[PDB]
């Protein structure tokens, strides 16, 4: 009973866009900046980023109410009030978000759909970005991170055609000097291999 679960933790989760659109500083209850977490799988990330950043509010998104269950899991243990979990139906975010509602956007080893006739499917993709440009400020960026190398060589492409401008590329993050990094359920679990995972801001 995935649906029973979240249902009877609305302290945490948000499960229609009406009580959602507009309504999340109030939903917080301050002003913190929004970062959001596009397909959040089981909420390692946004627990682990809520607890390094108690002055963001961040929420996890996920098109799955059974996976968002298991986030809530995680959730409700840690039990700190910066995170929300989001159940999206299958629209456009912009039923979830006003324009410039959100502050930053993550994206966590994204599905890389990887034939030709999928590109469409890409949360990199062109229209997925029209998106992600109206819900975030001006000069809005999108952190994005995986280990598939094809997807990473083809967002770095998309990011770059639609007139998105690179601030910074890691093309091997783990070996880097970067700071505050938090590992999803995926990067956890394939840690003790050692490949490399990628990494990129992009500003709109």
């Amino acid at each position: 009973g995935a649906t029973e679960l979240l249902e009877a933790n609305p302290q945490y989760v948000v499960l229609n866009p009406l009580e959602a659109k507009a309504k999340w500083r109030d939903l917080f209850g301050n002003d913190n900046p929004i970062h959001v977490e596009v397909g959040s799988g089981k909420g390692a990330f946004v627990s682990g980023m809520a607890k390094q950043n108690p002055d963001i509010n961040y929420i996890g998104i996920d098109i799955q109410k059974s996976v968002l269950s298991y986030a809530l899991d995680k959730v409700l243990e840690v039990g700190v009030p910066n995170i929300k979990l989001l159940w999206v139906d299958g629209s456009d975010l912009t039923d979830y978000f006003e324009d410039g509602e959100i502050d930053r956007l993550y994206l966590n080893f994204s599905d890389p759909w990887p034939k030709k006739r999928h590109e469409k499917r890409r949360l990199t993709y062109k229209t997925f970005l029209d998106t992600f440009k109206r819900i975030l400020p001006e000069n809005g960026e999108i952190h994005f991170k995986t280990d598939n190398r094809g997807l990473f060589e083809y967002s770095l492409v998309s990011f770059s055609q639609y007139g998105m401008k690179l601030n910074g590329v890691w093309l091997d993050l783990h070996a880097s000097d970067f700071e505050g990094n938090v590992m999803t359920e995926y990067e956890q679990k394939f840690s003790n291999k050692g490949q490399v995972i990628y990494r990129v801001e992009a500003e709109f």
